[PDB]
Parts: structure tokens; sequence; C-alpha cells
């Protein structure tokens, strides 16, 4: 390896060898059908609310997030880099696909697949990851550092369909030695979307800018349909020359055939036909080729950059509506703009790099954090774009001020911003993309008053419960096989609309987006106060037996909704006096003197009340009234964990926080697996595992991470990182499960999982506050 040297990767990147077996990989653990889509993933590409696609350690394009909401993980065998090397003097060259890997059927069959192993590695610390190719056939060694313009405070290059690969070639060698690279892409439109005639009027067009120090020849793959329909638009792949270079195309070549009218070309000298050709295709598909080959002398390093778009304007949920995607603002909505997106990342890649550097440094030059800390902080944040993101500018047909914006719970649970998890997994957006937090919040305050009392039958019981209570926080702002946005509440597998923890996460959620933010923003307090003082009137309704805190009635009514808490929990009633404090302080802020005093009167009675029940001498117990109250919860002080975030200091005793938390270490942590793969949800005294539901016997990946930043805030240095260690190691160590790129809600003991892809192991930002 002699190209590691010649490009920049952070030490902080995680590591694997491309074509690696691994040998320990977690399957689901629950009983009925859950995603599993394997260990063989990677970094995605791909800007918020633009669809994203995974390409994996393999090299293939493989998990497809086009349409948005939905997961669908499949190799497109078609799309790919291949490399073309031959050393001067020789007769023949040698040209290898890089994809460790073949095609399962015939297709594509004169193509060189299987790309050996022990012969490079992929590297990812998102938005960027990389591969080597170190290869005893390939005398010149070649990298790609892969992108897209992910970055914090930038509403606009974040929102785009676009990739950048940015390629190193390097001869070590005493020999001279001609090199190809080859961009592949089939024509996928139709992939999604369409259907009948799934590929009929697809067709290619090659695109030659030149001017003056600028030639960028692109493929622009379409339709001869001009209809605006989820399924049409463009993809476009292209190169940019720089000095040293000479490109060449393929416009056409057939998908599904055997790929030697591309191969036979591209296997002779790396250089291919410049055939264009728009003939439509009618059942065929097809594809595009964009190659660059040069020769580099003994020592010689080139670089050059290829760029990757997709122009879907239209986002379609299951419930019919169609809506714009955020970049078609910079773009345009007609679905014919993929080249320009394409030149737009060809001529300023090298900005955004630097741009991405900018965002990336203040973490990776501070010396004191462990490079493993690193590695899961930025690559946690795969999710923020492979949550099946959707971010609106317009419904198809409708113009407003904002662009509506969610991020799903998971593809399992198919929710958008399900809020009793965005407590934990909305850390970054509120610290990197706070406008965008804010647009979630101000969606939130909005549903607070609807009430729709059509009746839906509960999944879990079959009992009958009204959709959506007036003054109520809902579960989810609805789903991508419904209408995100329009119909709330798509969950129903229980009824939210008695939950005792969303009204007061949601206060918390409010309180947190304007402290973390600057304490400056006014107008969002004052958009929010109402459905605040609502949201806690309510919630106070359910104090059943008087002392001022909200009961937990035996069954699930909270976000560990199969671990019942009945009376006063510690989890629940935490929630609740912080979200007293947080209101009384808006109310101070925004002079609303009444709400001031009434919030604080219900906060000392309910304070004092929750401190007799609770405090236990060693932690606070579980609940008041269940069989196993004296539980000790990882989570029982989440309350106070937001307090500290809020700087709304003390709900409760500093001596009995500090004796919980590190009750919680020594046995949630410590007697649980050595402390070596989280913080279990509940524990006995005895220092068992509570047996009393699966929920208790698991690990919560986001709960964890936020159990650690409390940690750390509280001066638990030591314990909070050795916390979070167990979550990075099963996650992406060669001792773990092998969940890179799909960190899941849950592992049990055994490190199996629950719901991989999942929003609330994003809480590790919470560790950045
Ligand atoms: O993991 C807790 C999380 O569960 C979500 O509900 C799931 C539930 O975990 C699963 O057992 C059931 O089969 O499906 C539901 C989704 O319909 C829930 O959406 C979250 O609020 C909760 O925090
Ligand atoms: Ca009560």
């Amino acid at each position: 390896d002699k190209i590691s040297h010649k490009i920049d990767i952070p030490d902080s990147a995680w590591t694997i060898g491309i074509g690696e077996k691994f040998k320990n990989a977690g399957h689901p653990n629950v009983k009925y059908p859950m995603i599993d889509d394997s260990y063989v993933q990677g970094a995605p590409l791909g800007g918020f609310g633009a669809g994203t696609i995974g390409r994996t350690y393999n090299g293939g394009f493989s998990r497809w997030h086009l349409e948005i909401g939905k997961n669908k993980y499949t190799t497109v065998y078609a799309n790919q880099f291949s490399v073309f090397q031959k050393v001067e003097g020789n007769k023949d060259g040698v040209a290898q696909v890089l994809y460790a890997g073949e095609p399962e059927n015939g297709y594509l069959s004169s193509w060189k697949w299987d790309y050996p192993k022990e012969s490079g590695m992929y590297y990812a610390l998102y938005p960027n990851s990389w591969y080597t190719y170190t290869n005893k056939d390939l005398p010149v060694q070649l990298a790609v550092k892969q992108f897209s313009p992910i970055i914090p405070y930038n509403y606009k290059e974040t929102s785009y369909p676009v990739a950048v690969f940015k390629w190193t070639a390097y001869n070590p060698t005493n020999k001279n030695v001609d090199v190809s690279i080859m961009f592949t892409w089939q024509n996928m439109i139709g992939f999604f979307g369409k259907q009948v005639n799934v590929n009929s009027g697809n067709f290619n067009k090659i695109i030659k800018d030149k001017s003056k120090d600028s030639e960028i020849v692109a493929a622009v793959m379409g339709n001869i349909s001009n209809d605006n329909e989820e399924w049409n638009g463009e993809y476009s792949i292209g190169v940019k020359k720089v000095p040293g270079v000479d490109i060449s195309y393929k416009a056409k070549f057939v998908t599904t055939g055997d790929g030697s009218d591309l191969w036979h070309e591209f296997s002779k000298n790396g250089i291919l036909d410049n055939k264009d050709d728009e003939t439509p295709t009618k059942q065929d598909g097809i594809g595009s080729a964009i190659a660059v080959n040069f020769k580099l002398q003994p020592g010689q390093t080139i670089e050059v950059p290829f760029a990757l778009s997709w122009d879907l304007p239209i986002m379609k949920f299951g419930g019919g509506d169609k809506w714009y995607k955020m970049y078609t603002k910079y773009f345009g909505k007609n679905g014919k703009n993929s080249f320009a997106i394409l030149k737009e990342a060809l001529n300023n890649y090298q900005k955004w790099e630097k741009m991405i550097d900018d965002w990336q440094k203040p973490i990776l030059s501070n010396k004191s954090k462990p490079d493993w800390y690193k590695t899961a902080l930025f690559n946690e944040l795969y999710y923020l774009a492979d949550g099946g993101t959707a971010w609106e500018n317009g419904k198809v047909g409708e113009k407003r001020t904002n662009n509506m914006f969610g991020l799903l719970e998971c593809f399992d649970y198919n929710y958008y911003e399900t809020l009793d998890v965005r407590f934990y997994g909305s850390f970054p957006l509120v610290m990197l993309w706070p406008d965008i937090e804010k647009q979630v919040m101000r969606q939130f305050a909005d549903t607070i008053n609807v009430q729709d009392s059509s009746e839906f039958k509960v999944g879990s019981n079959g009992a009958m419960a009204v959709k959506k209570v007036q003054g109520m926080i809902p579960h989810d702002l609805g789903s991508s096989y419904a209408l995100p946005w329009i119909k709330i509440n798509a969950y129903d597998w229980q009824n939210p609309n008695i939950w005792k923890d969303l009204n007061s996460k949601y206060v918390l959620l409010v309180y947190r987006d304007y402290v973390l933010t600057g304490k400056t923003d006014k107008e969002f307090l004052k958009y929010t106060w109402k459905s605040v003082k609502t949201a806690l009137d309510k919630l106070k309704e359910m104090d059943k037996d008087n002392d001022g805190i909200p009961d937990n009635e035996g069954i699930p009514d909270q976000t560990y909704n199969t671990w019942s808490m009945k009376g006063t929990s510690a989890y629940c009633g935490s929630l609740w006096l912080a979200a007293l404090k947080a209101a009384q302080e808006i109310g101070k802020v925004l002079k609303d003197n009444e709400a001031y005093i009434k919030y604080n009167e219900w906060y000392k009675i309910a304070q004092q009340n929750f401190e007799k029940e609770l405090w236990n001498g060693e932690y606070y117990n579980f609940d008041t009234e269940s069989d196993h109250k004296d539980s000790i919860m990882a989570d029982q002080l989440a309350g106070q964990w937001y307090a500290d975030i809020l700087r709304l200091g003390d709900i409760l005793p500093k001596d009995h926080v500090q004796k919980a938390l590190k009750k919680i270490y020594e046995f949630n942590v410590m007697k649980f697996e050595n402390g070596k793969m989280g913080a279990v949800n509940g524990m006995r005294p005895d220092g068992i595992v509570d047996e009393s539901d699966i929920q208790a016997q698991e690990v919560w990946t986001g709960v964890t991470y936020a159990l650690a930043s409390f940690m750390k805030y509280r001066g638990m240095t030591e314990e909070a990182y050795n916390t979070a260690y167990g979550v990075y190691k099963m996650t992406y160590d060669k001792s773990g499960k092998g969940y890179w790129f799909r960190t899941p809600e849950a592992w049990t003991k055994d490190g199996n999982y629950r719901a991989s892809m999942y929003m609330r192991p994003l809480s590790i930002w919470s560790m950045e506050v």
C-alpha cells in the first residue's frame, strides 16, 4: 500500500477489507419478519430529501433509498467503476470491475468480476468514504474519495442529489503504465414507481461541455416522456478533463445482455467507441459508460473527478400525495436537470471538500478524544440522509414560506419524526441544522389542538381508540405508506393519546431548541408557547391521586412501549419535573407571569413528592406501583439529563443524581456482559437483569449514548466513555455484530437486534453539547 500516503484518510475512519467476510453478524431477535440486509453496507451518498444510494464496502450500489421512505436492498450490477492497466512493453493489459462479487444471473457475464480479497480497503468517516486498490496485478495503485456535500448550517448543497468520486492514481513502479478508469451506470428510470413497461422509452444522450479550461463529458439517462411523475426524471454520470487524461464514452450498452458490447472495447485498450445513440429502448435495460485513459510515468500521480447525479423531482407517498423534493428549489422541477447538478458538482467539489473538512476539523483535531468516539460520532450521522428523509418544496399542483421535513423512526416502524424517539435522535439537527429542527417542532406545535374523533383499531389489544385528542401531542407526523405531514398518528399499535411522556418531551424539545441555538429565538418560543401550556395542562389532568405528577396506568403508556409503568415513574416523573421547569423559564422570557407562577407551584409540589415516593437511598425506584418497582432503570433520570442540557439546574439533589448514575454504571453497564455492550434497560437490585419484559433485557443504543452524555456532564468521564464504548464496539468493531450504517434500536445479551437503521442512536451528538 503506497497509495494511502498520496491521499488523506483520517485515522478515525471506520475500515474494512474489500471483499471481507464478517463471521459474527447479528440478526433480528423478534418473532415476526424484520429487515435484515446483511453486513455488506457502506456510507450513503445523496443529500437530505434527495433519496440516497448506499454503495457498500464491496463496491456495489446496493441499498436504494431513492423511493422516499422505502428501503430496497439489491445490487444493480451495471453500476460500477472498472479499471484497465497495461505496462508499456506488454502485449496485453488487464481489466477488472472494482466489485468484490458477481451477478446472480448471466447478465454482464463478459465483464471481469470478483475483485480479489486482500487487495484493498474501504474507509468511512461520513460524509466521506474511500476505497484503496492495492492489487498484485494492478501495478498502478488507485484510490477514490467519494462524498456528497453534507454541510452543517447549509440547507442548499446539503439537499443535492449528487455524489463526487475523486480518483487518485499513483505509479510506484519502474515502467510506464497505461491506465483507464470507467464509470458505468444503468438507466434506472423505471426502477421504481412505474407499474408497467419499466424500461420503455428510456434513452441515453451524451453532453460535451467545452469552455476555456473546462471540459466535462456526461451521459444523461432519461426517458422520452415529458410526464411529471414520481418515476420520471434523469440520471447522469460524467467526468471533468484534467491535464494528461483523455475521455472516452459509450452512450448505450445493454444491461440485460452479456455486456460485451461495452467490455470488448474497454478490455482491449481501456478506450471506448465514443458511439452516441439516442435510440429509446423498449424491453431491454440500457446503460452508459464514461472513461478516462492516461499514461503514468514512474513516480507520477494524477487526480481525476467523476460525478453522479439524479434528478427525480417528485416523491409520492402511499396515500397518494405527491411533493417536490427540496433540491428542486435550486435546479428546477421539470426532471430534466441532471446535467446541471452534475456540472455544479464537478466544478465545485474542491470547495465542498474544504467545507466538510472545516466542520469535521474541530472534533478531529481534539486529541483528548479517542478516535473510536470520532468514528461513531461522524458515522452515526449516516442516518440523517439514510432515514427516508423527506424535505418538500411544494405539493404537486399547489407557494409557502417553509419546507416541511421528516426523518423516519426506522423502516420497520415507518413513522415520520416519532416524537418519543426524536427526543433522543434529533440532537444532530438542533446542533448542525437548526433551521430544520425548528421547522419540525413548529410542525408539532401546529398539531396540538387537532382533534380527530374517528376511531381506529389498536393493534396490540384490538381495542377501539380515538385517532387524535385535542391537547395531546401526536406520536408521529405520518407514514410514507400514507400521508406524511397531513395525516398524523399513523402509529396504531397502541393509543399515543394516553401516553405520559409525549407532552413533556415536546416541551423539553422546544426549550432545548431555544437554549442550544443561543437563547435568542424569542419568535420560536412565541410561536410554540400556546402549545407548551396546553401540553402541560392536559398532562396535569392525568394525575389521579393528586400528588402533582401524572400517573402511569400499568399499561404501556410511554416510549418503553411494552415495559409497563404504574403510579409515579422515575422516567415520566422526571421528564414532567423538567418540563415544568422549562415552561417556568419560557414564562419568564415571554413575561407570562401567571404561567410562571402556576408551573412553579406545580413544580415545587411534584418535586417534593417525586423525591419522597422514589428515592431509596441508592437510586430512584422504577415506579411506585409495579411488581418490580425497585428495578434500576438506565433512563430513570431522563428529565435531569435534559435539565443539564437546558441549563435548568438541579431538579433533583446533586448527591442523589451522582449516586443513581454510579449505580447505573455499576449495575446496568458493568454487570451486563462485563460492560462491553452498553447499558441494559432494567436491572434487579441483586445484579440480575429484570426479566419482566423483553425491553428491560435490551440495551437501547440511543438510551445508552444519551446516558453517556449525562455521565459526561456530571464529571463521570471514564464511566461515560466506557458506557458509550460498548455501543461503538457492537456496531463497528471486529468483535461486534456488524451493524455499521444500520445502527439498531436495540440488542439483547446475545448481540442480536431489533429494528436496524434506527433514529434514536443519533443521540450520540448529545455528547458534543
Ligand atoms: O422500541 C420502542 C419503540 O417501538 C415502536 O413501536 C414498535 C414496537 O417496538 C414493535 O414491538 C411493534 O411491533 O411495532 C411498533 C411500531 O408499530 C414505537 O413506534 C416507538 O414509539 C417506541 O419508542
Ligand atoms: Ca399522581
